[PDB]
């Protein structure tokens, strides 16, 4: 149409044309004959029925195959009007393939976005499509979901509208497999709010750049994606009462610290490493005094280090610019690159065993003094601390000699813990900017907390990342199917609860519970005598045959040294248990970190200042905070779908996408959006809002009950009486009635308020153009006085005029009166405003401080109970390991005595 | 809730572990008698 031109050149990638709709109507089609049939290489395919054979069907396919099909495996083609629809809820015949071919015909035309009722499903284009042009964002401004073509920008507008209407916090929950676009879609949602506030900036830019700067440290090319991030992130975007952008808050859950020193074949270390090595800037290369060739540094160099798709010279330029805009000082940016460099050098330190003491001494002293020079330690006390760490025994410290293998492992642990703390500090500095100190009333939380991933080799953070997403999809299950459906029964609607069966809470409890995998790894890593093999024994014993998601591995590809596999929501992920306990505890040589605390490098001290609380437990508590923070928000979900393994753009593999829609439970979200009631409004808020539909049903001044008035008004609309229901405090609408009431409200308002707006445009234009007339008048007296000014200074008499009048009485008295009135007016206003503010604000402050101390006492009660539980568990687990050893020897002794 | 369930499962496991050592030390004494 004429209006779609606002979408510009992106329009062919957003909406099937009207000429295509008429063309579709020209298509030979028959509701009685056009059906889908299932197949191997394509999950579903278009076909035409040729015969009906009782409880059997035969049909022939678009690509010429013929197959016998059963009724439950055959399902209607929707008529050409409905094919490729914008919103899958509007489908006439609802089934999995109509979802697939709505996707495949849209994505076949590079229309990537579709809704599945209330929310969006996105199938990934590896091509950079124009659907994200910043002038396409403006086309979503206020364009409600029933009018707009599907896009992520529609969800962002919907969240901003529900924010302003319900006066409640919102959220946008971007989800999917790895490589689907969660990081880019997050960057687009943030771009949405940034450019929306940009037409109506420091925070606006900072929220966008807060992604790539954290990416370059956070992210590494993996086998599954060239730009897969390795840390969970939760953002809150805070808006003021006037709806403008106010603040933002970046919370990050766990960096994949293990990657810093170890990469499998075909995967990189974190991008910051190679982009500093592969460098356009020699100064970065020599200030680290690192070699330009990546290969000689053992820890980063293993795996694969050059990639088909990344201009690391520019990705370094990009990370540099991201810290420039985020306002990290040059000394901070350089120090964190120095720390990355030192973690590179730290693997190059060579240690040799003494001929008789089995103690590590450095032969490769050049690498150790290079490292110490960067971290601001000394070569000798660094080497002495590493080889001879100090441990406390009573009040005095004792010195222990380290093995060459265990000093290598300790240097790895120092590299990891310096990297991970440097990342969390960088986040804390981002959260220390990103604050324009403006008063806050609403926030919209955008989440990208992991891609699901399978590599051939998965480790501690591949458990963390897959689990952390797992919880976000179970949050989808709970919000759409539990929280939404319970509300209907609570309101007393004649509604029957339907079980969608989509539940995975057993597998989150499998990880999260005090008997889960992460609970085991935290209870085990306290014992200094624990080892990965017994961790494997206890881990298998606690879950095998006790969890539906825990199963023994097959190890068909060999490698059965120590494996387990966990069926996270989107499929298999196999895990390698090797090294996990050291990774969970992350024990640092206390002399070496005490020397770090003592460093000349202000960052390294700040990182280590103020060095039971394992990495598992800290991550866990952050993610539990996440869900508690998120339940106080109104969520919209975004399902990002990967189309194909091989990065082939525009190609769309049906088995991978359909399996993703299966694991994301999107078809159920269609069912519940069509069958259920997508929108409810409080009786007071709606009666007042849309009474405009029939003011004779709700006269002003006269007493009206909101429930009884709502009953009369809706009976007066003459709409199908089955499309609404009455609750105790909320009105209930179907999606057909909601949309019809929404549009009738918009039109009734349009007829009244456009007249009112015409008057408002009248006053706005009149008053502003009057101001332009006043500023014209001031311009006129300016140019007149400038003409007077030239006329005066070229006039020879000016010598009297200029000098005498400052001396004369007018400058003595008129200026005095001007200052007197200025001071008295400012006196009056400043006095009243400051007294008002203080009197109100002191009583508010004391009320909040009292509530702060009450909750503080609550925290004190918590810390008391947790300390009791800690001492109880510590004594129970220490006595278990002692007695368990005693029973092992008792049994072996009795076996010996029976053998006698 | 985490700390209480942790203590509760440690006590239950200790109960079963006590039953284990009860049977073991009994059988060791029986072997010493025989
Ligand atoms: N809608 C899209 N448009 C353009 N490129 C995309 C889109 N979705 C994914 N990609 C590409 O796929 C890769 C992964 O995107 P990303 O947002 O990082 O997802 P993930 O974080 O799951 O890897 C990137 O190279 C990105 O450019
Ligand atoms: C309970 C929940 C699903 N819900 C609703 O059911 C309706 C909401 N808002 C109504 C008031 C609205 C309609 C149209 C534009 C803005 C707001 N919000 C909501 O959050
Ligand atoms: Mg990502």
């Amino acid at each position: 149409d004429s209006e779609m031109a606002v979408f510009g050149a992106a329009a062919p990638y957003l909406r099937k044309s009207e000429k295509e709709r008429l063309e579709a109507q020209t298509r030979p089609f028959d509701l009685k004959k056009d059906v889908f049939v299932p197949d191997d290489k394509q999950e579903f395919v278009k076909a035409k029925i040729v015969s009906r054979e009782g409880g059997k069907v035969t049909a022939e396919t678009e690509y010429g195959k013929t197959v016998t099909v059963k009724e439950d495996q055959v399902m209607q083609q929707n008529p050409p009007k409905f094919d490729k629809i914008e919103d899958m809820a509007m489908l006439t015949f609802l089934h999995e393939p109509a979802v697939l071919y709505n996707l495949k015909d849209r994505y076949g035309s590079w229309m990537i976005y579709t809704y599945s009722g209330l929310f969006c499903v996105t199938v990934n284009p590896y091509k950079w499509l124009p659907v994200y042009t910043p002038e396409v964002v403006a086309a979503y401004r206020g364009k409600k979901r029933s009018e707009a073509p599907p896009h992520i920008f529609s969800i962002s507008d919907n969240a901003y509208q529900y924010m302003l209407t319900d006066r409640e916090n919102q959220s946008i929950l971007i989800t999917g497999e790895s490589g689907a676009g969660k990081t880019v879609n997050t960057k687009r949602v943030i771009q949405y709010f940034a450019v929306i506030a940009a037409i109506g900036g420091t925070l606006e830019d900072q929220i966008i750049q807060a992604n790539p700067a954290l990416e370059a440290f956070g992210n590494a090319k993996t086998v599954r994606n060239d730009n897969s991030s390795r840390f969970g992130k939760f953002i809150r975007i805070h808006f003021g009462a006037t709806g403008k952008l106010a603040s933002a808050d970046i919370e990050t859950y766990l960096l994949e610290k293990s990657r810093v020193i170890f990469q499998l074949k075909a995967e990189r270390d974190y991008h910051i490493f190679y982009q500093i090595l592969s460098n356009k800037k020699p100064e970065l290369l020599d200030m680290l005094l690192i070699t330009n060739n990546p290969y000689d540094y053992a820890f980063i160099s293993q795996g694969e280090t050059t990639v088909a798709s990344i201009d690391d010279a520019e990705e370094l330029m990009a990370t540099d610019n991201a810290f420039d805009v985020l306002g990290f000082t040059s000394e901070e940016k350089n120090s964190m690159y120095k720390l990355t460099g030192a973690i590179m050098h730290f693997g190059n330190m060579k240690f040799k065993l003494k001929q008789r003491e089995e103690q590590a001494e450095p032969d490769g002293t050049e690498e150790a003094d290079k490292s110490a020079y960067l971290m601001g330690l000394n070569s000798a006390d660094l080497l002495k601390g590493l080889c001879h760490p100090r441990v406390k025994v009573g009040n005095e410290y004792v010195t222990k000699g380290q093995n060459v293998q265990q000093v290598i492992y300790a240097t790895g642990a120092l590299a990891k813990a310096v990297y991970e703390r440097m990342f969390n500090w960088m986040v804390t500095r981002i959260n220390a900017t990103l604050e324009t100190k403006q008063p806050r009333q609403y926030f919209i939380g955008v989440l990208d907390i992991a891609g699901f991933e399978i590599f051939d080799f998965n480790s501690f953070e591949q458990l963390c990342i897959n689990f952390t997403n797992e919880k976000l999809q179970q949050f989808f299950n709970h919000h759409m199917f539990v929280l939404e459906q319970e509300e209907y029964k609570k309101e007393g609607i004649e509604w029957t609860f339907i079980d969608f069966g989509m539940d995975l809470q057993a597998c989150i409890d499998l990880i999260e519970k005090p008997m889960g995998i992460m609970s085991i790894l935290e209870e085990e890593c306290m014992f200094p005598k624990a080892t990965d093999m017994t961790f494997k024994a206890k881990l298998f014993d606690n879950h095998l045959g006790k969890s539906a998601n825990f199963q023994k591995p097959r190890n068909i590809k060999g490698k059965p040294e120590a494996h387990f596999s966990l069926i996270h929501y989107a499929g298999i992920v196999d895990y390698n248990i090797i090294g996990w306990l050291q990774k969970n505890k992350d024990p640092l040589n206390e002399t070496v970190v005490g020397l770090y605390q003592k460093s000349s490098l202000k960052l390294l001290s700040t990182l280590f200042a103020n060095y039971f609380q394992t990495v598992s437990a800290l991550h866990r508590e952050n993610l539990n905070k996440l869900m508690t923070n998120l339940r106080s928000t109104h969520p919209h979900f975004v399902r990002c779908i990967i189309p194909n393994e091989t990065k082939s753009p525009g190609v769309m593999d049906n088995p991978l996408v359909m399996h993703q829609l299966r694991c994301n439970g999107v078809l159920e979200g269609i069912r519940i959006c069509r069958k259920g009631f997508p929108n409810r409004i409080l009786y007071g808020d709606f009666r007042q809002r849309y009474r405009i539909l029939n003011p004779a049903a709700i006269p002003e001044g006269q007493f009206i009950d909101s429930r009884k008035g709502a009953e009369k008004l809706l009976s007066s609309l003459d709409i199908d009486h089955n499309q609404y229901k009455f609750g105790h405090t909320k009105v209930f609408f179907k999606a057909g009635l909601l949309g019809l009431l929404e549009e009738m409200r918009d039109e009734r308002l349009s007829r009244i308020i456009t007249r009112i707006q015409a008057q408002s445009r009248g006053v706005l234009a009149r008053m502003e153009y009057k101001k332009l007339l006043e500023r014209r008048d001031s311009l006129l007296v300016i140019q007149w006085n400038i003409r007077a000014f030239m006329g005066v200074k070229n006039w020879p008499w000016m010598k009297l005029y200029f000098k005498i009048k400052p001396l004369l009485k007018s400058a003595e008295r008129e200026k005095e009166m001007a200052s007197m009135k200025e001071e008295f007016t400012r006196l009056k206003e400043a006095l009243e405003k400051s007294e008002a503010r203080r009197k109100e604000l002191e009583e508010k402050m004391v009320s909040l401080l009292q509530e702060k101390n009450d909750l503080q006492l609550q925290v004190q009660a918590e810390q008391d109970n947790l300390a009791d539980a800690e001492e109880r568990c510590d004594q129970l687990i220490k006595n278990k390991i002692q007695l368990e050893a005693k029973v092992k020897e008792m049994n072996e002794r009795l076996e010996d005595e029976e053998e006698m």
